[PDB]
């Protein structure tokens, strides 16, 4: 039975560093890249749109523009890992992976941003 | 490309009515059952899941304990409409249609709720 999971639902993280948020899809054997779609947002906010073998860029949300990436690597795993680079406090609450491969499900993540005085100012 | 498609993202509703909330994706010849996957939710709760060939309530949020159905009958013709019945001010939001088939894509519909005072008075 294909489900997509995640071994943390939550991520704390500090403003300015890396972070890697991770979903879990079965892997047996080679990975089909041509039966495989994989879905990251961030609201509403498209981050990863990868149809069969590439991303479409073209429709991602402007706030993720070259500061995300999936690592295509990890795929052939069965861990579709979205990595966001320079961590602001925008970024911070509910993600979602949609995983397509001989199934489909999502998981929920959330991110917390922890941020000192000086970051966070309106 | 597979596109699931509303033909109204919003629906205006009145309190204690039903309500059908309509979501299409294509079919070729024959529907294969087993390769379909149907998600309603609103505001990340699980209304329905429709998976394999059956309506699976397993994780179904108890807000929509016995009012919601999808109809088995009509996926064949590419309909996948939500039933809601008897609806609450609480049903009010945005719901989201996922569909696995073959591709994958979801749509966004937002529902308002109009209600007379004595049921807007829930209140508390
Ligand atoms: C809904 C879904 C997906 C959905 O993937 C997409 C959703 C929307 C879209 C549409 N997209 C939106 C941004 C603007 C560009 C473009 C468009 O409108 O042409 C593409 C995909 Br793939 C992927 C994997 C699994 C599932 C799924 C399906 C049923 C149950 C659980 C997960």
């Amino acid at each position: 039975a294909f489900t997509v999971t995640v071994p943390k639902d939550l991520y704390v993280v500090e403003y300015g560093s890396n972070m890697t948020i991770e979903c879990k899809f079965p892997v047996e054997k080679q990975l089909d890249l041509a039966a495989l779609i994989v879905y990251w947002e961030m609201e509403d906010k498209n981050i990863i749109q990868f149809v069969h073998g590439e991303e479409d860029l073209k429709v991602q949300h402007s706030s993720y523009r070259q500061r995300a990436r999936l690592l295509k690597d990890q795929l052939s795993l069965g861990n579709a890992a979205l990595q966001i680079t320079d961590v602001k406090l925008q970024d911070a609450g509910v993600y979602r992976c949609m995983i397509s491969y001989g199934g489909a499900d999502y998981k929920r993540i959330t991110v917390k941003v922890n941020a000192p005085y000086a970051a966070a100012l309106e």
